[PDB]
This record gives C-alpha cells, structure tokens and sequence, in this order.
C-alpha cells in the first residue's frame, strides 16, 4: 500500500512514500493534536493494538486498503 508516511507527528503530511513491508492497512491516527502517520496492520488496527504500540489512549486510528488512503480526509464527520 502506498501511503504518506511523515518523520514527525504533523498535521500535514504530503511526502508519499510506499509502505514498510508486513504493512497491508495504511494507518491514521488523530489524537486530537497530532495527526499520526504510520503503515499498520490490518489485524492490529484494533482498540488496543494500536493504542498500546503508540504508547497512548485516546486516540481515533483509521485503518484503510486504498493507495494513500491515510491523507487526513476521513475523519471529519
Ligand atoms: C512505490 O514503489 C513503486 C515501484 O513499483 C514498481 O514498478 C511498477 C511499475 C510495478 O512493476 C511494481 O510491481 C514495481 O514494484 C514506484 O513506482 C515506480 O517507481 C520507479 C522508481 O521509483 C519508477 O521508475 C517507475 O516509473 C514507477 N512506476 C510507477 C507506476 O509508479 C512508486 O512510485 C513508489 N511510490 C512511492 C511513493 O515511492
């Protein structure tokens, strides 16, 4: 999956980059502050895989299956 995948928690990422292997569900985290990017797991994109890899809590991670799917557009509802 190619996805953004940014050095620092930011709140616009635009570097596109294909993901690490073992990644198959592009990851989008926004603890209200930091919009984390990162290539996730299908199977650990779960309320407390993730929130635990992290470190952190609260917390809405988003994973998705589409070429750069992790933009930060599918979480304003
Ligand atoms: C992510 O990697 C791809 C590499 O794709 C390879 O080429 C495809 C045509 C196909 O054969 C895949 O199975 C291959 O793994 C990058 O795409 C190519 O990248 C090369 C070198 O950068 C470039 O010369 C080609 O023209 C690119 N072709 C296409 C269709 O993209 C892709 O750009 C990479 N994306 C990022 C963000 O790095």
């Amino acid at each position: 999956l190619q996805c953004y995948n940014c050095p620092n928690p930011t709140a616009d990422c635009k570097t596109a980059v294909n993901c690490s292997s073992d990644f198959d569900a592009c990851l989008i985290t926004k603890a209200g502050l930091q919009v984390y990017n990162k290539c996730w797991k299908f199977e650990h994109c779960n309320f407390n895989d993730v929130t635990t890899r992290l470190r952190e809590n609260e917390l809405t991670y988003y994973c998705c299956k589409k070429d750069l799917c992790n933009f930060n557009e599918q979480l304003e509802n």
